[PDB]
């Protein structure tokens, strides 16, 4: 997250760290959202590679075990069947991970609230991106979970020629684009939390930013629109 601040510890308790094994160590690669005790929602492109993955719930500081963390393997990866890694702009950047064990819910580990099917937010709606991603374009991962305010940019504006043009589809949510605050490498797959009737719900899965950089004016961070995939999500959980 570029232009963010350290989140209050465990204040986004559905945020997970998706990690892969490298030799004998683990490395953070993407975010995700805990949506059942044994299911995580993330981006398809995060699980493109044939790596050994684990999920960390209750995480805050990636470089120390503070006592709130639970570490669990990934048993099954269900990528959206229309996902095409050659064409992130075509969409379907979403995947569900079935965990090897059900995590224990507590103050630090909670299920994320998803929006009702088809829900669309008004332009400039209040949302926050969270993650351990780079804190500047070509910088380094955050040690501690970051948050930044990223208000939505509605589809008509986001897909206009002065923003993303036809690169963005109505199955995506745009947010930010002020040139200051954004998602960045390592935030992919994580949540966009948007405030609706007093409650935060995960309306986005972080998918892409500009090739020019993370925080680029009128190139808002682009998310998979979770509310476009509610049926798909429930179908996967019911049949896996
Ligand atoms: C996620 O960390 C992000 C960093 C540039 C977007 C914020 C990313 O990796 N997006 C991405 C990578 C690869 C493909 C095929 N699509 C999207
Ligand atoms: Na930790």
């Amino acid at each position: 997250v570029v232009g963010g601040t350290e989140a209050q510890r465990n204040s986004w308790p559905s945020q997970i760290s998706l990690q892969y094994r490298s030799g004998s160590s683990w490395a953070h690669t993407c975010g995700g959202t805990l949506i059942r005790q044994n299911w995580v929602m993330t981006a398809a492109h995060c699980v493109d590679r044939e790596l050994t993955f684990r999920v960390v719930v209750g995480e805050h500081n990636l470089n120390q075990n503070d006592g709130t963390e639970q570490y669990v393997g990934v048993q099954k990866i269900v990528v959206h069947p229309y996902w095409n890694t050659d064409d992130v702009a075509a969409g379907y950047d979403i995947a569900l991970l079935r965990l090897a064990q059900s995590v224990t819910l507590n103050s630090y580990v909670q299920l994320g609230v998803l929006p009702r099917a088809g829900t669309i937010l008004a332009n400039n709606s209040p949302c926050y991106i969270t993650g351990w991603g780079l804190t500047r374009t070509n910088g380094q991962l955050a040690q501690t979970l970051q948050q930044a305010y990223l208000p939505t940019v509605d589809y008509a504006i986001c897909s206009s020629s002065s923003y993303w043009g036809s690169t963005v589809k109505n199955s995506m949510v745009c947010a930010g684009g002020d040139g200051v605050r954004s998602g960045c490498q390592g935030d992919s797959g994580g949540p966009l939390h948007c405030l609706v009737n007093g409650q935060y719900a995960v309306h986005g899965v972080t998918s892409f930013v500009s090739r020019l950089g993370c925080n680029v004016t009128r190139k808002p961070t682009v998310f998979t629109r979770v509310s476009a995939y509610i049926s798909w999500i429930n179908n996967v959980i019911a049949s896996n």
